[PDB]
């Protein structure tokens, strides 16, 4: 069964060897699974998103390192002031929400295009994706033969990466409420929103437009180190205590539990 470390390294040699079909095998490998010891990659044929919740230390912030890692890795830079991409190569862009600042130096800043530590900083960096995302459609009332000609919009594919999406103001107040309506069509506009949140009060984390949505979509949700007492998550699945770097990774009804793939975070801050 699963070790208490499995390093990024580790699950990169195995990522490299393996052409498994439907589990979304030549993409982020970011875990192993406690069932065959495998790759659990990122699916984005299945979903373009991931939740990732638990208690205190449980590993949030690691598991986007790993994540944003793997993006490095397998996408050419996309950020405005990179290059032209080599040839066949998709590119990645990062917007990121990091108000305890300890992802800023995951990847350059050739990947990440903007980054919010404050409210503000936030608020407007969500403005300014929000428009970009609108673009990503054909202009309104072409014919066929128009439409056929081309594709209407182009550019790098965009990951929305936020830790700690709990110090963020719920309701119609959160400044994440502009990316939304992008959810549901985030395959359409190459949208990925990959985000954490402490577990305590969760089930009351509804309130937030964000989750919401991504629940709605049915994104994949891990829950690591977790209380039962939070009663049922998805399904007839409760959260439970499980060693750090661990966690349930839920569908709907049905899990699989998952080691995550450990790098480095020089910048990790717990508050102590
Ligand atoms: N995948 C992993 N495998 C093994 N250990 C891990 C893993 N992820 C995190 N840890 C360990 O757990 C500790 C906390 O890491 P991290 O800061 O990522 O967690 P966190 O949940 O974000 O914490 P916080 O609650 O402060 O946000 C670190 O010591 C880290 O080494
Ligand atoms: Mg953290």
């Amino acid at each position: 069964r699963l070790p208490a470390r499995f390093g990024v390294e580790q699950v990169r040699e195995l990522a490299s060897r393996d052409t498994r079909q439907g589990v979304g095998a030549g993409g982020i490998a970011w875990a192993i699974s406690e069932l065959d010891l495998a790759p659990v990659y990122l699916n984005f044929a299945e979903n373009s998103h991931l939740m990732v919740t638990g208690r205190r230390e449980c590993g949030r912030t690691t598991t986007l390192a790993t994540i944003m890692s793997e993006i490095g890795r397998l996408y050419a830079p996309g950020a405005s002031s990179a290059p032209p991409p080599a040839p066949g190569r998709p590119s990645a862009q990062v917007w990121l929400v990091d108000p305890r600042r300890q992802l800023l130096t995951a990847l350059g800043s050739d990947y990440v295009e903007r980054f919010a530590y404050n409210l503000d900083g936030v608020v407007a960096m969500m403005g300014e994706l929000a428009a970009a995302l609108a673009g990503r459609e054909p202009p309104p009332g072409l014919s066929a033969e128009e439409l056929l000609s081309r594709s209407w919009w182009s550019g790098p594919e965009i990951f929305l990466i936020v830790d700690d999406i709990q110090q963020l103001p719920p309701g119609f107040d959160s400044p994440l409420h502009k990316a939304v309506p992008f959810v549901n069509r985030a395959a359409d506009v190459g949208l990925h929103v990959i985000v954490t949140r402490t577990f305590g009060g969760w089930s009351s984390a509804g309130s937030d437009p964000m989750l919401r949505a991504l629940h709605q979509a049915n994104a994949p949700l891990l829950v690591m180190d977790a209380d039962p007492d939070e009663g049922f998550i998805r399904g007839k699945m409760k959260g439970g205590p499980l060693p750090r770097g661990r966690g349930l990774l839920m569908a709907e009804d049905t899990g699989v539990f998952v080691q995550v793939a450990a790098t480095e975070v020089r910048r990790l801050e717990h508050h102590h």
